């Protein structure tokens, strides 16, 4: 009933993987017109790649004794979790790019995987429960889904997957456009979800 | 034999891919003091993202007739593949960022893989071929944790050095070395400093 949903493409109306996943929530709105939606764009707006002060104050020892210029590095990274604690689908749409996604894409991964808070250690333990992922992406070439001539090529919805997993998402779907089937798919999925 | 050294860590003293490759790098200019050694930082400073403005651009079905304002949009991308273009040998030092790459290295393959440059295509469904001849690459990787090499328990979770080996080789580098140091991490370390150097007296 809340969906976060994460737009990966840098291109706009001409987007596809953008135009199938607002095929999906404009579905799903209607079977639940009740349903917040919260868009966090990550491909026609840089995002920031995490650095060596994002680092320094994400692995904290004591966290607790975090300077005030440390937590305003982590402040974007606090709003996008806080986004994903407070969904409960989470949508991601993406092109491949280079037998993985756009870089900003990357970039939000990196800001919301969080040392005691997305995932803790002890061996490495996962932090959110509860939620599941959609993935819809856009491909130039065929071949990349399962069972497929190039699958061994595709690092980006799998890898996806692995680090959607790592944090607890492991509940998750793709629907792949290659080359109106997928429009279906994620309009029956809008009504049973 | 020209170097091109890509350093993709956002640390920097204290980034242990990038003093692996430097130790390379160093004893590669012991053996060849006449040799060109270039660096480009994608870690430590922001690269740009392929915008659709790129794209516009980048594959732009008339090539000559681009406005200056759309080569504007590629001048990053053709000062960044001309650096491959004038190499030998490509290194690559980078970190494991959430079983992937830090984004900025993400972002430098976004900005070199290249329509009519790196690579080309032909119709049958697209045919496509790679433009990059006589190069070879090494990467340098560190992990945290470990296993994920070959034969490894997290093997599968590899979508690092896996990944960048598909991509290098989409545009025609396809002799590829991995030096990788995971976690006794010293010891994963001065192995893979032994390794290096072994490298670059043979290279
Ligand atoms: C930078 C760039 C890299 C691409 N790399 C791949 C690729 O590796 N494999 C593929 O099958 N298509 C590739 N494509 C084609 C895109 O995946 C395709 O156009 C996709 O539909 C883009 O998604 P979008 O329409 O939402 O922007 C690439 C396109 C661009 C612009
Ligand atoms: C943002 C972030 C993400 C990381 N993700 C992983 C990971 O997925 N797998 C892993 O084994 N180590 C991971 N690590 C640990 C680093 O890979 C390890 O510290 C590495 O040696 C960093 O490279 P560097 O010393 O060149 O900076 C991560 C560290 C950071 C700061
Ligand atoms: C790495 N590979 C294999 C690629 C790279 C690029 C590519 N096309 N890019 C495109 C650019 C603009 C419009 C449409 C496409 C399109 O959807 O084909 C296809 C496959
Ligand atoms: C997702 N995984 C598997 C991870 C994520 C992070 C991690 N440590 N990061 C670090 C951060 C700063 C300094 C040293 C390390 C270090 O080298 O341990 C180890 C494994």
């Amino acid at each position: 009933s809340r969906i976060l949903a994460v737009h990966a493409s840098p291109r706009g109306e001409r987007s596809q993987s953008r135009r199938l996943a607002e095929v999906f929530l404009a579905a799903y709105r209607e079977a639940h017109p009740q349903a917040r939606v919260a868009r966090r764009e990550v491909g026609r707006v840089p995002l920031p790649a995490v650095t060596e002060a994002f680092v320094a104050a994400a692995f904290h020892p004591q966290p607790e004794q975090r300077s005030l210029a440390m937590q305003a590095d982590l402040a974007l990274s606090d709003q996008l979790v806080g986004e994903l604690f407070d969904s409960d689908l989470l949508v991601i749409s993406t092109p491949m790019y280079n037998f993985s996604v756009p870089s900003g894409l990357k970039a939000w991964i990196d800001q919301i995987v969080r040392l005691g808070v997305t995932f803790d250690f002890v061996q490495y333990r996962p932090l959110l429960r509860g939620k599941r992922a959609l993935i819809v992406t856009s491909r130039g070439g065929h071949g990349f889904g399962p069972g497929g001539e190039n699958q061994a090529m595709n690092h980006a919805d799998p890898w996806l997957r692995t680090a959607l997993g790592f944090i607890g998402i492991d509940e998750v779907t793709v629907v792949a456009a290659e080359g109106d089937e997928a429009e279906q798919r994620l309009l029956a999925l809008a009504r049973s979800a």
